[PDB]
Formats: C-alpha cells, sequence, structure tokens
DNA sequence: GCTCTAATCCCCG
DNA sequence: CGGGGATTAGAGC
C-alpha cells in the first residue's frame, strides 16, 4: 500500500454515500463518478466504501445466524 | 504501540 | 471490473 488512507470520512460522506447508493446499490463507472463529484472524494474511495458496506452488513448478520 | 477499520493484495465469477 | 476474504498499514487514542 504505498499511501493508504488518502482520505478520512465523516458522517457527511456516509450521508452522501448511503443516499446516492439507494439509487444504485452496486457500483459502475457512472455511480462512482456521480458520488465522487458529490462527496468530493476520489472514485476509488466509492468502490472501497460499497465493499466495506457489504462486509459490515454480512459480518453483523453472520454473528446473528439462526437455524430450523 | 494498541486500537480503529478503511484501505490493500490476490481471487471469484 | 467490482464484490470481497483475509491481512496490512495510517489515523486516532
Amino acid at each position: 500500500g504505498p499511501r493508504r488512507t488518502r482520505t478520512t470520512f465523516t458522517s457527511s460522506q456516509i450521508a452522501e454515500l448511503e443516499q446516492h447508493f439507494l439509487q444504485g446499490r452496486y457500483l459502475t463507472a457512472p455511480r462512482l463518478a456521480d458520488l465522487s463529484a458529490k462527496l468530493a472524494l476520489g472514485t476509488a474511495q466509492v468502490k472501497i466504501w460499497f465493499k466495506n458496506r457489504r462486509r459490515r452488513h454480512k459480518i453483523q448478520s453472520d454473528q446473528h445466524k439462526d437455524q430450523s
């Protein structure tokens, strides 16, 4: 990683990220360009957030597995 | 340095 | 090409 954490989030980036996510729950170039302009963050951080969001979701649900 | 955890390097499909 | 499993490495305490 030659220079990780070239960015640091806040509640305002999570507020954008989540509200433009709702309109396209998977990334593409257009989803990623549009969020990059609005958050005022690189297109690489948008990917890295969508990825981190799925991991946080499915981690917390696996810790709450059930059975029948 | 431990801790927080978003970011990093290889794989899945 | 992004999801993403498992681990690395910078921001904060």
